């Protein structure tokens, strides 16, 4: 699925991601347009050998079992193809424990390099949320 851009902020807001752990709904979003242009289907390999998976590119390196990452962990209990449904549970529940793991938002580079500090509120103007 490719999200419009108040639909994503919408779907993330009833997930509780708004100010989860301080960070504002726009920062969410930005990161998500950076990281899958919205679409939950995005894959990228990583040159470690790992992959990202969906909205938020959650890394096989920790978070999820894709079974093609060697010494690799699975922090969040899922398939990397549960990171790619229509429904973003999965991708937010994983999100919300990658957030805690103790550098905040950091641990996405495209979030760091394209959001951190930049008007992030501009991502969630004209929504009704
Ligand atoms: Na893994």
């Amino acid at each position: 699925k490719v999200f419009g851009r108040c639909e994503l902020a919408a779907a993330m807001k009833r997930h509780g991601l708004d100010n989860y752990r301080g960070y504002s709904l726009g920062n969410w979003v930005c990161a998500a347009k950076f990281e899958s242009n919205f679409n939950t289907q995005a894959t990228n390999r990583n040159t470690d050998g790992s992959t990202d998976y969906g909205i938020l590119q959650i890394n096989s390196r920790w978070w999820c079992n894709d079974g093609r990452t060697p010494g690799s962990r699975n922090l969040c209990n899922i398939p990397c193809s549960a990171l790619l449904s229509s429904d973003i549970t999965a991708s937010v529940n994983c999100a919300k424990k990658i957030v805690s793991d103790g550098n905040g938002m950091n641990a996405w580079v495209a979030w760091r390099n394209r959001c951190k500090g930049t008007d992030v509120q501009a991502w969630i103007r004209g929504c009704r949320l």
